[PDB]
């Protein structure tokens, strides 16, 4: 009736959440516009595509509003915890989708904040091996020696071995020279310690081994450990071997071809 | 009794959330049916199947009343919480099902925000190559070298490594010829590097190597490592290659054929 | 006593709880009934295996009586959040189960979103080839050439490549024909030019490759890529192929067995 | 003091909590070892065992004692939102642990829903091939071939390609026949077209292929693509593959072993 | 001042919460070490390693003290949704890492709600092979042919193929028995027709295979497809194996070496 | 006004939770402290890295003082689940990191409650083989034969198989003999079985089979399966193949070479 | 209406809200400014990258100030935990994602907790193998024999067997002889281990074995099983084969060649 409202003065309550929704709504929507234009404009100023700037402004945008709307609703009294169980679930869904897109820019923050390698320096990131070129914060872009560039994302890279190459100056070159089993081991070894030690690249502070390492099946393969700087080795390996190769069919070793004993049944 | 409605007034609260539960539910049906139309005209406005466009305008709808009938029941006073708690781990079901789906999402956002590849640009994405035709948003359609259609999920495209080719547009050439042990190393080495340079597409500004690089078994092996422009690229390693045959068989080396030295028993 | 009534109305508050609790509970039950008619009616009509349509019915039966006793619990005023945590979790335990079953219904969705294949559409996903027969909303029936039926989940499809074929109305063939060292490379490139420009169904106007691909241990290899219609390819390769056979044997030209030197050494 | 009772009467719910909480309790306890009766007793019904039976059990006696202590301690006023957090997590850990147990539950269901195979029918899930015996709800019992009985559960199948066998009536034997370079193409193709005529169990309605498909390093080989019922496909192989050894060799045609030319040099 | 404890009772409810809060503790602690020595008596009693059941035991003091804490700081006032987020989360995290220890529970459970092997039955759990010694709860001992002990952990079965082997009674050797080809095919599928059928342990009534299977490089291969009982096959597949090898060279009939037709060239 | 604070009373809970404010922070930072050094204390006393003890240390330190912070701005009245709900989900973040971690140490307890293997215990946990040396908490140290120490982590353990050795005191060695077609099947089995018959640590109550069973490609390969004890087990294996390798070419039994026959054709 | 502020007093709660709310963002902005100066103040001093730490410290800057938003709009009586919910969410985000970062931390943690290497201990970190340089806390850098730099991730380690060389001072050599099947045993197995006797450094309290393994294709195969101190473990095999090459030819004993018997026909 007419006198219900004099006696409670509670309705007031009833009353003031109605236009606090409407001030959940008229400062929400306008917001939900003004930072959709802001997010826009700070996505177009990086240059970025404009299709997918539109529609991640209009995600931001049908975000707040449903934040608002929600926030209305629970203000006049509707109990609002479904809703909000379901898109908790949703921007929980987006999480785990955007799981591999993270670990990304965390494995790069990760490469920048301790550093397995700079641009410039060789590695091998389990497989795919080259010269870094950029690190880039999603991923890392890199020159292989077949001049192919390879885009690895950094969580497969912070997932496993980085093999570096450019940091340690010195690394070793390994021979393994099958020469017969005919053949006299001290003179092989020493026309390869003539040839390993008249290299002025190889480090003789280092090791430098020539010694018998396998009893192959048709060869009897020798090994050669050489240390040599990092950039010298690829060169190192070649100039040894094709000295191996002049000085052993001088020597008159030979270099045998895969061997077959054949016993003979005419029937 | 009667008189037990004049001493309290907060029966009042009880009465209004019964048309307030009914303020829930006839504000959220014709909402649920509105928006289930204009969700389903804004679906067939984009020409997708209409079997499928019913059932996710049908899952709208299902879900705006439950949304409401859940705030129904909190509003009169049930304790609304364990069907809150199940549909939101409904939610979260079809986020971890949609996991795998949103992915691709969010890679397509990536591959246009910045672009390891566009339009017409030869790729291999982690084993598959060809050039891409469209990036779009969910997918990525490329046409291989023999003329098939592959359409890549983004998701295993940033997930893996972005094998460019068309990025540089020089890229290198590599030739394993191999030669008998008995030829002469250098006249191989020479009549190889006549040819690397009277090819005029190979570029020495670049390193030209021809260098011994291995001892085969049956055969020794040149490198031999040219670059060229990366259109020019096959028809060198095909002309080169040609030369390199044609050369060799005039000057007398012989590409040898798999060696078997047979020692002979007869028995 | 019996006059600690008088005093105090908020007594009546723990009164009307307990047949509210009451109402919680004879139209949760006789509701639970109801639904568990209704979704077994509408389980059945969709010719659903009766063991499991009773077994879903009794589960929404037992969920709904979950809700309205937990419900009346809160009602009456246990605090019942401890079981609510536990069938939130079992929520999300069949949530976590129904994982990789609902990702192949939003594969199967997007399948028909966009189409990266139609009913008739040869295509290999990722591994096993075959015509579609109907891409249905939980998996993908094909006929692969070998006539068996293979039911492909759609989550799998989509989680990786769609490698179509009938799509692109052209492809390419690709021989690798191996021929002996010593025959005139002239004669062969030729011999084999003329075949694919006799050969009316391949293009003309795409890429007609015959040149020297590789030096093979026994053989030389020639790449033969010509393009051809994808209804044609098959029979372009078969008629190429035996026009090859007759023609190189014509020639004189001598597809080579596998060769061995052998060098002798009577022991 | 004595007269602190008389003025407030706020502490009359001070005093109904203490009962109350006793109301959690005495009711809980008398549940809990009533509810644990019965699932026991609905678990030997079952022929379930015993001491996994007093397990199962004895955690249901164990949880909903707690969901009765946690509440009695909320009720009397402890805020009980610690313990709440932690063994919702236990039940976390129970359902991601039941992960894959309710993964075969759910591809259970659906394998019956819809039915990729029947009991009888012949598949192979990914690797293993073999009759279907039965699909019960957690796995999927079949015999294969050689006689052993695989039980696969089906989250494994449903996760993976269904390639079946029995569902399509007629299906396709492929032939590779090797012979020799020297072989007239005509002949062998015309007297395979007689095998393959004269054979009424291949289907002439569909394609019957005797075609040149390769050219092998020894030998020349030719498929053969001829359907046939699924049920007389192996006979018709091993019948086929019978009648051409012996109208080869009757029409002089000959199966070459590995061919191998010997080039000598006597050293 | 001393006069503001008249006006307003609601003080006392400051004070109930102290000792209130004291009887949150000096009742937690107590119980926290009863349940301390408790399940330790009963870490001891099943003879549980004591460095592990103190730790066990002190895991449960020191979380049961932390629930008694944390509820003592909400009883006081404090807001200890904090922590409490904190300590869930570490119970996630335990829940985590007890996923692969609980899912071999489950399946230990699953393996006798349902047998698919029991104690003495050969299996094959995807691999490895033997005879079931005893399922535990835990883990599966099994004693394969070789006398070695394999302890499998339940969920690595439950989430693979189990190949039993003597469930059914009946099983089937298949021998491929390599010929020459100028064998007849007539006389060898007759000398071995006769050993399958004058072999006692061989099940007439199930399908006797003798037919020409494959044409190999240097044999024509028959494959030989009988069945026998279980504990029968293995000495089935000896003695006729013998009897093949036997009968054979009685008859003629010749298994043939690796052949290698070899074209001579002398240069 | 200065009347204002003699009507209500109210005013004074805002006054209160002031100093209670207070009393959440000058109680939580000497205990953030405290704790800080008690924990450090018992991690120097257990020689853990003082680098890493000091950072533990101040994680628990500002922990603790988040805590109590957080409870201050909740006890004075800011809504403080916004943080709560972030540092909630940071112990999420490290609970799923330590998921690896804590595994390991449940897998740890796992192995002491029911042990499948013992300090001095040859094992086999998939792959790696050796002598358990002792199973601590978070890792299983094993010498293998090799002398190599491999300290594998427990979750790896139980996550896979445990393939005991030194369980069962009985084990078998199986010898694969092959033997040239031309030679007497029942000869070998005679002079093989005399072999494993005459060696007493051959166990003959266990089953000691000699029988046929392969036809190899160049021989006939005989299986011996015989049993002795766990100790003698590689004793018996390469005494009793000596003692075959010298009864055979006494008793003229030949082991051939890999056969070849060699069709002969002069081109 | 101008007297309505008279009759009620709880509008003060609206109004001190309201500068309660300015208290809430006043003090927010500023301390969220400090904190992202000292943030970075603390970056720049470890010398991390300008335009990351710029980042991070505008990622705390960012969250500050959403914190204090968000409870400045619960403080005035907005309902917030809808952004609440979404939030918590982005904080898992970057938590699973720092999933594979922090394992690295947590690993590292361990691996000087107790300590599988130091550094100088020559290890083999599941394949690649190498000597520690040092072991830091989210990566460990060893130098591998080729002189390589390996940057470890600690999750990948922890993750896997760490094969430890440099723990046990003592190790074991094995080498596999292959003579010919003429040879006699005896003789090998005293002239080998008179090899193995006369090196001082191969420990005789250890085993050494020189017995018949294996009864080759071609060969025979003598293992050769000796112990030395893992320092001289490569010069001991290098010398004893070096020992065994010279002195087997000189007792007349032949290594022997890929042996084939070859059964004549000439056709
Ligand atoms: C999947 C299914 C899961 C189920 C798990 C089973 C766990 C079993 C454990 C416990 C349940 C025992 C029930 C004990 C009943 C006494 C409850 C009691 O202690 O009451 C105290 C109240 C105090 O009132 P308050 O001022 O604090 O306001 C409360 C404020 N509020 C209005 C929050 C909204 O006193 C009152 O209100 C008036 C009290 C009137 C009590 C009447 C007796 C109960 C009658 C009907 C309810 C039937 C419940 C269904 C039982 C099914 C068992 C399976
Ligand atoms: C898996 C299972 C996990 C279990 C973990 C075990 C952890 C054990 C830790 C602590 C247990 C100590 C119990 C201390 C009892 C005193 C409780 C107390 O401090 O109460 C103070 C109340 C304040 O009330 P308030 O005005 O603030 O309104 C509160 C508003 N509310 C109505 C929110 C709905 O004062 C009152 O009301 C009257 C207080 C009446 C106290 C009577 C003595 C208790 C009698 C019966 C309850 C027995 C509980 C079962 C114990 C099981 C131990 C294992
Ligand atoms: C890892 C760590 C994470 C930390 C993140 C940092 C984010 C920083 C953001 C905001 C901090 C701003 C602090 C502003 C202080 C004014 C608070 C205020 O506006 O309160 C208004 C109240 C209204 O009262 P009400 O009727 O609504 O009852 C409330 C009911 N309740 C009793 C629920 C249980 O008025 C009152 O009660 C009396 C108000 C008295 C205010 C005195 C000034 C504050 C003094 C001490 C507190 C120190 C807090 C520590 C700050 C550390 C910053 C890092």
């Amino acid at each position: 009736g007419s006198w219900l409202v004099a006696n409670q003065a509670l309705l007031l309550s009833y009353a003031v959440n109605i236009v606090a929704a409407l001030a959940i709504i008229i400062v929400g929507l306008i917001i939900a516009r003004m930072i959709s234009n802001a997010v826009n404009r700070l996505m177009i100023s990086r240059k970025i595509d404009a299709t997918v700037a539109d529609f991640l402004s209009a995600l931001v945008r049908y975000g707040i509003i449903a934040f608002t709307l929600i926030a209305a609703l629970g203000r006049v009294g509707v109990q609002t915890a479904s809703v909000i169980a379901v898109l908790g679930a949703a921007g929980l869904a987006v999480g785990l989708a955007l799981q591999g897109s993270l670990s990304n820019l965390a494995a790069g923050v990760l490469l920048v904040m301790f550093r397995p390698f700079r641009a410039g320096e060789y590695v091998d990131l389990g497989g795919v091996a080259g010269t870094v070129l950029s690190v880039q914060i999603f991923s890392t872009t890199m020159r292989t020696a077949d001049g192919k560039i390879i885009v690895i994302p950094n969580g497969k890279i912070i997932a496993g071995n980085i093999i570096n190459f450019s940091r340690e100056p010195v690394r070793r070159n390994e021979f393994i020279i099958g020469v017969a089993y005919d053949s006299d081991i001290d003179q092989v070894k020493q026309i390869l310690t003539n040839i390993i030690q008249s290299e002025d690249r190889i480090l003789k502070d280092r090791e430098m081994t020539v010694r018998l390492n396998e009893l192959g099946a048709s060869s009897i393969n020798f090994v050669v450990r050489v240390w040599s700087n990092s950039g010298d080795l690829q060169n190192v390996y070649w100039d040894v071997l094709e000295r191996i190769k002049r000085e052993f069919d001088a020597a008159g070793i030979s270099f045998p071809y895969p061997q077959m004993d054949v016993n003979f049944k005419r029937v």
